[PDB]
Order: structure tokens, then sequence, then C-alpha cells
């Protein structure tokens, strides 16, 4: 079942601005209420896709915002254009996260910029479907752990000297670490170490005040997935769930605000899944 | 296990708000609406204390009208409605059984008739006997509690059901003991089990006429239910057990509902919100 | 098309009219003795799954007491399958929607066998709907009442004569992992047996009582003609990643793991038999 | 929590199971064999103690004949491989360090030369590094754990695949703590998520190839990581947190895996068996 125009883009990671239909990034009837008021955000691949829609939600509760990317300067200064007009405060900081220097940088640039850092949301990822495990270099089986998964160690450990009590960390894991994908499976191994670590981070960091959740998104329209998958594949994405359609990433916003926020001061260790009704046993 | 309450008990169930010390925080002060729910017409089972009461609340601040449905708690149902008032919305008040089939029906008849329509069926009504093994559970009891926790979800869905349309909302209230399981409350842990399962299977069953199916699984949240079911030493240290050491208060569950409730978890259905104090659950 | 299509006209179904016969029996499955001794109650041991796990336990040296509602043709071929091996079998025929008959099937375990150490629950009914709006209160509470029911029931009737080293297995069902939109109430069902296994185990764990489940997926057994239409049951297990249904006796070595001292360490869990559907477990 | 075991720990890991006090017991002196494994050849990652000495000696007593990667442990895997020849199957020795790529395919390629052809993988090697928290692992440990405890288990499965076929099996080792999480072993419990989610896509990949994948999940079980990696009051408490409040002993890991290898569970992939003393995993 055809969902979208078939198409697919030559590198990864995507760029928004050549997708079509656009992801819809933004509701227009989301009214914001303060909910996340003089707080400072970190967000990784916060230029588009769910990045993009949490960073605009997050501007419009009244948040500062510090988007960490690795080179789309095109979408990172869209999104900065919709943060700056909510009136708030936008930093951009271009890099490449599989590098733990950069990642310590990025937390140290925040603070700077900023003054403080209140909540972080690890959400880069880069996905390399293969029919097979066979066709997995190790070259890309480590490329993908260290930008999907060492990434949020490393800029988790730079943010753990800045957060107090009352802080907040998210972390973007996705649909297949609980339902598994054959053409993705280094990815989704991935996605499966950042659910154990929100767990066990989340066990850690409660004495200190310092909630940490994660949510699991199913298939949504955003730039990963034109660069990663064949044309045939993208023209049909989202048609297997049970709502069949892929998810707008304005539709994913909602859930993060709700884990940033004091609106979820009793949860931690926990997943919200946005999938368009696929059962995981949640 | 360490003093989070004091020492009290309620020799009835359902519990009584007003007799509790410290009351339940029902209401963040620092909550705003921003007409999430707003023009919604509401049903809540078991709405007038407890977490149905911060619901009821929220749902207002949101811009919701609100239909009630509670066991015979007069004062605390009237209490609620103050406050759902105050944000000048519709409060339509619904006493009785939902342990019979045929009142279940009468609460949706009776809601469509005073706001117009419905939009949104909260199922969150429940009892709970605990006992120290199975060998004390009679059959008299383990069907009271089933009839109670599980039965009339069903019964009062079902007639929820010719009034929903597409963009219309369910969200069941479960618990982590189905998760978790609890060794004192087998029989109710038996009966969130099945709520479990029939958002599950409702949420599948649902989707293509529009209509979503969510829960919300609390851990130990501050409550009536908690020193009419429970002795007093136990209630004494209810919610010491979690990773924030502390029970929740009602008012930290009633966000996660007005989430699943509005537009906001649009492609959100079949799932579950775990709202309780860090306890790791598989999620 | 993985089945011949064809309906039976009442529940519980007859094993002996389905076409093919379910495959209970593994020729190449062979003994070796892990329930040797052990008395077990099994509630719907006479076909389907039920069947297959009580040959497979006569071969691992079990007593087999076989409790089921009135099939006793499918009784009677499954009794002579458990004494092809040697050990006693006990037909215990009656409705078991009842407490006292629940009750009943224990005393009589104990005074044929002489003491009960194993107790599989896996009676169950399923009515598929098009609609929860097409549920009667009638059927809600048969199917409670079979499938949680008589779970409680037998369990507690039951509690009286385990010690430690003995153990309970319920059969839930994949449909409480995953849900589905035609057996809304028998999914309710089967995730009322997940927590009682769950919550069970803990209230038993200090006296030495293991309790776990099992939770199959689509498996060819007379349940499935008996309240599938015939459409259904020529498409049934289609959908599963192994494309075919289970064979009963691809579920009986799941509950001959989970019932000897090779589970010693386990209790509270479920093992999932359904051709490779992925529940988050 | 409360002393289960002796104060001890070990100054190396991976640990010595000669060292320990009690020796685990990895073997059920009643266990009897039935040919569930008849003429299979196996290749184990870390089968020369703890769980994976356990698990070689069981597939041994159902007909295997086992191949048994390792890091150094020369001791405990030549008493391994006299266990295994005891049954009246080949044993085959396959030192070296796993988390080099190169490595991890030589010992594929030796097993399939020496025993003739390869039917079941179990990839079962870990190592684990406790931290107060994440400030104190440093990216060289993050790596380390990684690279044996995950990257290991795609390189050996990969290798395998050109040798697997309808009728043959993989088994992967991951842990509770996938699950329920662990404060002091993120970064190993990420390597265990990371397992889980390798076990279910890889299920579904090799489906219509006709082989299954399937992993157990232990709990804390009495083997030489746990004094090497733990400190001796830690390891003096080690298990008393569980329902059972005991540790597990390496032989009631076994069964679990002969279940899981054998066509047994025909009818089962993509699943995780839960061993771990009554943990409630939402499993
Ligand atoms: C993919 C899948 O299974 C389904 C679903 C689950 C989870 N994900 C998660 O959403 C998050 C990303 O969201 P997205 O889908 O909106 O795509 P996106 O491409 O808009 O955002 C991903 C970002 O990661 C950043 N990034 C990649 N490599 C980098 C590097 N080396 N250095 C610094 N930054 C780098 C990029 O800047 C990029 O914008 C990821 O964690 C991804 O796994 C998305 C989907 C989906 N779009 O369908
Ligand atoms: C018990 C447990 O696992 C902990 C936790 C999880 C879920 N629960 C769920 O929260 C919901 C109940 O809320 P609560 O804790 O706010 O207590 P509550 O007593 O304030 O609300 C329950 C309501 O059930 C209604 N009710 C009971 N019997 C009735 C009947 N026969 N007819 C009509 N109405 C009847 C009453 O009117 C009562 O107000 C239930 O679904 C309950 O299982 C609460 C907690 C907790 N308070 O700690
Ligand atoms: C049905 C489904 O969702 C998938 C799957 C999961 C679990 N189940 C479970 O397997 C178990 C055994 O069923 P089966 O498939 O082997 O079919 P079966 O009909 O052979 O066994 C069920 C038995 O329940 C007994 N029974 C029914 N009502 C009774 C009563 N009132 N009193 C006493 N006994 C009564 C009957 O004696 C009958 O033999 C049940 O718990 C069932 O829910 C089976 C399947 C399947 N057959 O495909
Ligand atoms: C720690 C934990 O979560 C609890 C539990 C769950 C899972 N684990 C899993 O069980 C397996 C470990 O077995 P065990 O507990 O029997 O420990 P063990 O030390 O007896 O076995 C692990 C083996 O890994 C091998 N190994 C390590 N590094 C290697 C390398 N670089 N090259 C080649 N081989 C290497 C060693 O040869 C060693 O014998 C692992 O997969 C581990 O994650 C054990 C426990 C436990 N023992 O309590
Ligand atoms: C053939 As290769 C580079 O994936 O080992
Ligand atoms: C610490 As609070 C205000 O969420 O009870
Ligand atoms: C009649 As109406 C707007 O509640 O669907
Ligand atoms: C002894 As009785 C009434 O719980 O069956
Ligand atoms: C403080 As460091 C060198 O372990 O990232
Ligand atoms: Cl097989
Ligand atoms: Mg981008
Ligand atoms: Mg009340
Ligand atoms: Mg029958
Ligand atoms: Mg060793």
């Amino acid at each position: 079942f055809v969902t979208m125009p078939a198409q697919h883009q030559n590198k990864q990671p995507g760029i928004e601005s050549l997708m079509n239909p656009l992801p819809q990034f933004e509701d227009p009837n989301y009214k914001g209420s303060e909910k996340l008021k003089g707080k400072n955000v970190l967000i990784t691949g916060g230029d588009s896709g769910i990045g993009r829609a949490v960073s605009i939600a997050f501007a419009k509760e009244g948040a500062n915002i510090a988007i960490a990317y690795l080179d789309e300067e095109g979408d990172a200064n869209e999104t900065k254009q919709y943060v700056e007009k909510e009136g708030v405060k936008c930093v951009l900081l271009p890099g490449d996260l599989s590098d733990e220097q950069h990642c310590k940088d990025i937390v140290q640039e925040t603070v700077r910029q900023l003054g403080s850092l209140n909540i972080l949301v690890n959400n880069v990822a880069q996905q390399y479907p293969q029919q097979g495990l066979e066709y997995i270099t190790a070259e890309q089986l480590e490329k993908t752990f260290r930008i999907n998964i060492f990434s949020y160690f490393h800029v988790t450990k730079a943010a753990l000297s800045h957060l107090k009590q009352g802080d907040v960390i998210i972390n973007t894991a996705s649909i297949v670490a609980y339902e598994g994908n054959e053409t993705l499976i280094d990815y989704s191994a991935t996605k499966g170490a950042i659910v154990a670590f929100t767990r066990s981070l989340s066990q850690s960091l409660v004495q200190k005040g310092i909630r940490v959740n994660g949510v699991a998104p199913g298939p949504i329209w955003t730039p990963l997935i034109p660069s990663s998958f064949d044309e045939k594949k993208v023209s049909q994405f989202g048609s297997n769930v049970p709502m069949q359609r892929p998810g707008q990433p304005y539709e994913l916003a909602p859930a993060y605000v709700y884990l940033a926020s004091s609106d979820s001061s009793y949860v931690t260790g926990q997943m919200i899944h946005v999938n368009g009704g696929v059962i995981v046993n949640g």
C-alpha cells in the first residue's frame, strides 16, 4: 500500500527540504502553556525530523534550545527560525557526534551559551538497511554503534556535571528495539542498547532527582527514511501499522513535552510508544 | 520499608477522601490549561476521588465537560464537582453501582442526555481486597472483584460504542500490579491484567473506526483506595518501595490522562503509560 | 490456505472430527524420567495441547489425572496413549465453571493418585465476535468463569496438597501480549492468567512451589474449528513468521521443561511458543 | 540484603572457576540425556566455565560434539573438555580473543574443519566492569565492553551463516539486566539490551531459511564472572535480592539452552527464557 511518493536521497543524514511532501513538523493548533519556561535544552539531531518537531514544541513551551546536528546547515537554520519565532534562544552546534571529544564540547558549549542545562534529549541516529547479517561489515557495525549509542553515553556523561535535582534526560529509542527489524539488525541492536541504557540510567540517577525516560517511535515521515531505504520501500512506508499511515513528526513532540516537564514528575525508567498502534506488550 | 504517611485505616470501601490525613494533593496549583480538550464530553467512572478526581479536574482545566460516575460518595463527588465547575465547564454527577450491568448502560445513556454527546470514556472504577494468600480469597470476593474491576469496563464501554465516532477516545486505568504482580492482591492483579489485554484488543478492534484506546498503569498513589483496603501499618509505609521512595500524588497522574485523551496522542493506540515512581516493567 | 476448510457447530470441539488430525505426539520424542512418579492434574487434558502434554508427561514417567468437560471419546483416546507408557491415568469429567467441581477434581486426584505434585491449568473456551457490542453478559461471564475463575478455584483447592518442589503451570496465550480484535473477552481472560501467574509465583516462592505459564500462538486443535468460521480455519496460522500453525506436540516440551526440576530456578515466567511472533518477551 | 556466599574476589577477569568457594555446581547428576541433540555440532563461545561449561556438558549428554571458544583460561577449558568427552562426544578447544573480528571468523572455520559442520551456535561470551556511575565509565571501557559482549556476537554469527541450514539453531545469552536495568552496570546492561534486539531481528531475518534464534536471560548465577567483577561483600550477598533468595547454579541454566537448541522448541523463535530466581520482568 502506497503511503508516500517514491523517492530516495544520495547521502545520510537526509535533507528535509528535499522531501515530498515536507514532513509535518508542527501542529498549527498546538497551544503552548509555559510547560518548559526558562528551561535550557540540548537536543542531538534537533535539526530535522522528530528532533525538529521536538525543538519547535519545546520552544512553544518557553524552553531555550541548543541543537546539535552533523552538517545539514539548511535544515538546522530553518529549525532555528521556527524556534526563535517563539521568542526563545536558539544555539546551533554542528559536528560529528561519533567523536567523544565533540560530545563533550557540545555540552560545554550549551552551558556557555545558555548559562546552564536542564533537559538533554539524545536523539541522533543513522541507519543502513542491509538484506542480511552477512552484508553488515565491521566498519558499518561500529559506525552505527558509535553514532547511535556511544554518543548517548558520552553526551550524557558530560551533561551529568551540570544536571541537578529536577533535571531530565530523554532518549529516543525505536519500536525496532521491541519488535525487531530484519533489514536493520545492527540499528535495532543499538536501539535495544538505548532501551537498557534508559532503564539503568534511571535507577542510577533517581536519588539525584534526575528523571530518565524514552520515546519509541514507529514509522515517522522524516529525512532518515528516504536517505536509508529504496524508493519502492519509501513509497509504502507506514502502511504496515494498524493506523495504516506513517506518523508525522509533530505527532511525536507532545510525548517529549510530557517527559521533559513536571507533568511527568512521577515517571522515570519508562518508554512512551508512539507507533500507530503496534502492540509491543508495553 | 519505612514510614511515608501517618498510620490510618477506613473500615468501609470505597474510601472517603475527606477522612484522609494528609488529604491527597489532587490538583497542581501551577497547572495551566491550554484547551487541549475544549468542548469535549467526558464520562469518568470513579471520578469522585483519588486519581479520577485529579483527572476530572485537569480535564475541566482543559475545557472538557465532565460526567462523573461513582458509587455513593456524595460528599467527595460534590467536592469534585465544585472544582470542575470552577473552570466554567459542565459537570454531571451519576451515582450508582457499576457492578450492575443495567446501571453501566444507564450512565452512558444519561451522560449523552445531559451533555449531548460522548467523546472520551475513562474507565477507572476499582475495588481491592488484600488477602495473605489464595486460600483466603472466597469465590464471592473473586467474583465481586472482577464484576466491578473489569466487567464494568466491558459493560460501560460496550454501551459507549454506539456513541463514539472518529476522533473519540477511550482510556482504561490498569495498574503496575498487572506487570509486576502483587502477592497480597492476587484477584485484583488478575483484573488489572484483564484490563491490560482488554486495552490491547479493543485498540485493534476500533482502530479503523478512528477511536483510540490506551491505558495508564499507576504505581502507589495516595488515594481513598489505600486506607480503605490496607491495614494501618502497611498504609504508613505506602510507596516506600519504589525507586523515588514516595507514593505518587493523584495530581501527578492527571497529565498522562490529558495526553492520552487529547489530539496530542493522535498516533498512539494500544499503549500503556506507567506512572509509578521508577519501577522498571520492561515497558 | 494452511488447513482444510472446516467448522464444528459445538464447543468444546472433538479432535476425532478434525481434518487432518492434529499431531499430538512426536514419534521421536524420547522420555528420560524427567517426571518419574510425579502425580499430575491437567485441566482440559483430553485434547489439543492438553492431550499433547498428558502424553509427553506420561512418557516422562508421570501419573496423569485428566479433567475435561464431556468429550469422553477424546478423553478415552488420550487415556490409551497415556497408559501405553505404563503410568496411571485417571479421567475426571465435569464442568469446571462450577466452584465445587473444581474442588472435587483435586480431592479425587489425591484420592486416586495418592498426592498431587504438578497442576496444569489449561481449560478454555473462546467465542469470537465482530465487536464488543456483540458480547452478551452471558458470554463474558461464561468465558471468565471457565478461563480464569477455574484457574483460581482449582489452584486454591490444590494448595492444601502442594509442598516444596511442587509446581503449577498455567496456559495463557499470545493474545494476552498482542491483543486479538475478534476475541476481546477471551483475551482479557488470558491477560488475567498472566497477572495471576505473576502474583501467585511471588506468593508461593517461599513455600518452594513454582508458578509459570505457557503462551501458545496458533495451534491446530479442536478449539479452532469449534470457535472460528470455516474460512478463518483454512487460513489459520498463516499470520506468523513460520507461516504455519504449530502442532500440539510442539507445545509439550515447554510444559515438560516447566514441570520438571530442569526449571528449578524459574518462577513467574512465560514460555512463548508461537511460530516467531515477537512479544517483547 | 543478606549473606548467600563466602566473601571473595579475584584479581583478573575473565574469572577462574577452580578458585571459587563453593565450586559452582555445573552438572545435575540426576540429569539424563535422551539424544535431544543427536548428530549435532555446536560452537559455544565462553563455554569453558560458568553457564557455558554447564551448557557444554548438558549438550554433550544430549549427543552433541562441542567446540568451545574461550579467552585464555586453559585450566578451566581443559577440565571442561574432560567432562564433555566423558559423555562419549568430541570436544574441540579454541582459545583466543573474540574482541578481534578475524578471530571470530577463525573459530567458525576451525569448528567446521575439525567437527565437519556446524548446527548450533551459542553466543555466550561476556565481560563486565561495574562502576558507581556513568561518569566512571571511560570510552576505553565502553568500547571494550561492546566489542566483546555484542560485536563478537555479530561477527561469530555472521561467519556461521554460510554453514547454517534449515534445522540449525542460534542461542544468545542476554541477561535480566536488559529487562530490569542495573545502575552499576550501565554499559554492560546496554550490551545486553543490544543482544535482546539482535535476537529479535535476527530471528525474523532467518526464519525463512529455517534457522531459529532465541535467547536465555539469566538472573544472578554463581559463576567466575561474579567474584572477578564484584567486590567481596557484594559477592557475599549475591542472589539475596531475587524472590528465591539465592543465586542460581550453572546447571540450572543448561536445560533452557537444551530446550532452545533441540527440535523440542521447533515452534519457538525470537524469544527469551528468563532463568532468574523469580524476578518478574513482564515476560
Ligand atoms: C527508523 C525507525 O526504525 C523508525 C523510527 C524510530 C526511531 N527513529 C529515531 O528518531 C531519531 C532521529 O529522528 P529522525 O527519524 O527524525 O531523523 P533525522 O535525520 O531528521 O534526525 C536524525 C539526526 O541525527 C543527526 N546525526 C546523524 N549522524 C550524526 C553525526 N555523525 N553527528 C552528529 N549528528 C548526527 C543528524 O543531524 C540528523 O538530523 C533517531 O534516534 C531515530 O533512530 C525514527 C524513526 C522514523 N523516522 O521512522
Ligand atoms: C491498587 C494499585 O495497584 C495501586 C494503583 C494502581 C491502580 N489503581 C487504580 O486507580 C483506580 C481507582 O482509583 P483510586 O486509586 O483513585 O481510588 P478511589 O477510591 O478514589 O477511586 C475508585 C472509585 O471506584 C468507584 N467505585 C468502586 N466501586 C464502585 C461501584 N460498585 N459502583 C460504582 N463505582 C464504584 C468509587 O466511586 C471510587 O471513587 C482504579 O482503577 C485502581 O485500580 C490505583 C492505585 C493506587 N491508588 O495506588
Ligand atoms: C486460542 C488462541 O488464542 C491461541 C492458542 C493459545 C492458547 N490456547 C490455550 O490452550 C489451552 C488448551 O486449548 P486447546 O487449543 O488445546 O483446545 P482443546 O479444546 O483441545 O482444550 C481445551 C479444553 O478445555 C476443556 N473445557 C472447556 N470447557 C470446560 C468446562 N466447562 N469444564 C471442564 N473442562 C472444559 C475441554 O475439556 C477442552 O478439551 C487453552 O487454555 C487455550 O486458551 C490455545 C491456542 C490454540 N489452540 O490455537
Ligand atoms: C552479570 C549478569 O547480568 C547476571 C547473569 C546474566 C547474564 N550473564 C551472562 O552469562 C554469560 C557469561 O557467563 P558466566 O556468568 O557463566 O561467566 P564465565 O566467566 O563463566 O563465562 C564467560 C566467558 O566469556 C569468555 N570471554 C570473555 N572475554 C573474552 C574474550 N575477549 N575472548 C574470548 N572469550 C572471552 C571467557 O572465556 C569466559 O569463560 C555472559 O553472556 C553473561 O552476560 C551471567 C550472569 C551471572 N553469571 O550472574
Ligand atoms: C565480507 As566482510 C568486509 O562483511 O567481513
Ligand atoms: C516532589 As513532587 C512536587 O512531584 O510531589
Ligand atoms: C456530537 As460530537 C461534536 O461530541 O461528536
Ligand atoms: C473455604 As472457601 C469459602 O474460601 O472455599
Ligand atoms: C573523564 As574521561 C577521559 O573518562 O571522558
Ligand atoms: Cl529446530
Ligand atoms: Mg537533519
Ligand atoms: Mg471515591
Ligand atoms: Mg476436548
Ligand atoms: Mg572462563
